[PDB]
């Protein structure tokens, strides 16, 4: 299908080269993509489309929805319960959030864990070109997004605001990232099985 072909080209084409030099998620510039599954879970829509609603209202009739990325060892936890702040914690760069990238590769650096954990559990390597990784690209509610250059650690989001946005600076993220901070504001739409490929 179309739909998934436009999955894969977002997949490929968000990719980036990373500051930490392939550290955390492996080095490459492309992925083999295996599978691409749409997730049905009537029960995660609902909650995000009633979310969605309450946020669109609360800001000018517009959810500011948009479709980015999220890696975590979790992914079927979260295809079968959905996302949940509950499992946050404080210590991240904007708190206590669930954490979203615009860039395939930003997120694949957290497919095994904090910056790559040890990688694949079978041959523990952050740079394994043999296991198949998974990643999900989800529907994402930011609503009034509080625009962050700086560590700002939250356990909600700013009053007035939806979410929090973390925007590229000096000294510095090196590329955009979205926090939300109610798990009803995602929805794990697309499930991708694949792996990074040697240069
Ligand atoms: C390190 C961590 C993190 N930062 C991210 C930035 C963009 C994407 C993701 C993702 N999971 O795809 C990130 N995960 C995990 C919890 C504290 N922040
Ligand atoms: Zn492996």
């Amino acid at each position: 299908d179309k739909e998934f072909q436009s999955v894969e080209e977002e997949m490929q084409s968000t990719v980036r080269e990373h500051r930490d030099g392939g550290h955390a998620g492996g080095i490459f510039n492309r992925y083999n993509i295996l599978k691409i599954q749409k997730v049905c879970n009537k029960k995660l829509w609902e909650r995000y489309t009633h979310r969605r609603k309450e946020v669109s209202e609360e800001n000018h009739n517009h959810a500011n929805e948009r479709m980015l990325f999220h890696g975590s060892p979790f992914v079927n936890a979260i295809i079968h319960k959905g996302f949940d702040e509950r499992h946050a914690y404080i210590g991240g760069m904007f708190g206590a959030g669930i954490y979203f990238a615009e860039n395939s590769s930003k997120s694949n650096q957290y497919v095994y864990g904090i910056g790559g954990g040890t990688g694949c559990p079978v041959h523990k390597d952050r740079s394994c070109y043999i296991c198949h990784r998974q990643l999900l690209f989800c529907r994402v509610t930011l609503g009034k997004s509080f625009l962050q250059f700086s560590a700002m650690k939250m356990a909600h989001s700013p009053p007035g605001h939806h979410s929090v946005t973390g925007r590229p600076s000096v000294n510095g993220l090196a590329l955009a990232e979205y926090v939300i901070y109610r798990g009803e504001q995602a929805y794990p739409e697309y499930l991708i099985t694949y792996q990074i490929m040697r240069p």
